[PDB]
């Protein structure tokens, strides 16, 4: 990209989410599953690289990291701990509920004993005694909800947690969980491709909960569009820039966190909180 959005990058040009109405991020955040390996599995290939994506967050004003105990599993909490501890102005996000076979497998498991230790592994690996925002990482459907919803509740009291997100939810879903703990945010599947999650977007924006869309440039997979092209030249900037820039205008709760293990692509999806884009322009991506 050529626009002057690429100059000085900065996410603070996507504004200040209040998450829950006291932590504070700059909305433009740094989805962490991709500094691992292929599969989502063990070690980087480049492991060096994925050190240096962590360490340019700060001067791109990124301060929220989406990072999950199965991403890797392990991998991904723990170069963020070896990078960016003690998290001065920072904001970790993490999961647990899944467990992890090998690459590109995932088995959910959400047994409250099992969540509990998820949680203790991740504030020993990230070094803290409070995770800022805990996401449940799916429903599991072999147990109770309910029984998940009250160990969460748990956690809250023992001081573990202090903000609550679910994933991949309904409207329904989040209503249930609101019984047990404030659902502080929510992260779903979504995109300018993917918009199966609108309902529940709105729901969290009626509701001031930040709605955190994963896959936000559609798993890298922004080609072959000739308006979505369009709107990018206009802009001098990429199909994927634009990807980001539409999420960010089209609601002011969403937080996209785009997954990069290359410190050029981050940069490049930092800068797109720098495109101000027109009405024209979501009518047309619309
Ligand atoms: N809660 C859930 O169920 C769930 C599920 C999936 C993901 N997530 C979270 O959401 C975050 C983002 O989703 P995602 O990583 O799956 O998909 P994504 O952010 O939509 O796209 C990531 C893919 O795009 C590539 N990419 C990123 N920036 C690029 C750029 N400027 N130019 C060219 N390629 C670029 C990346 O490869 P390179 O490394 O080569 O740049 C990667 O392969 C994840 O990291 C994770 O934190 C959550």
């Amino acid at each position: 990209p050529r626009g002057s959005h690429m100059s000085e990058p900065n996410a603070a040009l996507a504004g200040q989410f209040k998450i829950g109405g006291d932590l504070t991020i700059n909305r433009l955040g740094f989805g962490a599953m991709r500094i691992t390996g292929e599969g989502i599995w063990g070690q980087p290939k480049d492991v060096e690289e994925a050190r240096r994506v962590l360490r340019r967050l700060k001067a791109l004003g990124v301060n929220f990291v989406d990072t999950a105990e199965s991403y890797g599993p392990e991998v991904s909490e723990q170069l963020i701990a070896d990078e960016l501890y003690p998290y001065d102005g920072f904001v970790i996000a993490t999961k647990a509920g899944l467990q992890r076979p090998g690459p590109n497998h995932w088995v959910q498991d959400g047994r409250p004993e099992v969540l509990r230790r998820g949680l203790e592994a991740s504030l020993k690996r990230l070094k803290v005694e409070r995770i800022d925002l805990w996401q449940l990482h799916r429903i599991d459907s072999k147990v109770p909800r309910d029984e998940q919803f009250a160990a969460i509740a748990g956690f809250v009291k023992d001081g573990l947690v202090r903000h609550v997100g679910l994933s991949e939810v309904t409207v329904e879903e989040i209503e249930a969980a609101q019984k047990y703990f404030p659902v502080a945010t929510i992260q779903n599947r979504y995109n300018l491709f993917d918009r199966a999650s609108e309902e529940e977007l709105e729901f969290c924006e009626a509701n001031a909960i930040g709605f955190i869309p994963w896959a936000p440039l559609a798993s890298g997979r922004v080609g072959g569009r000739p308006v979505l092209e369009a709107v990018a030249q206009r802009h001098g900037a990429s199909p994927g820039q634009i990807a980001l820039a539409w999420m960010l205008k089209r609601s002011p709760v969403i937080l996209p966190i785009p997954g990069t293990g290359k410190v050029a692509h981050l940069e490049e999806n930092v800068a797109a909180a720098g495109i101000t884009l027109s009405e024209g322009d979501m009518a047309e991506l619309e």
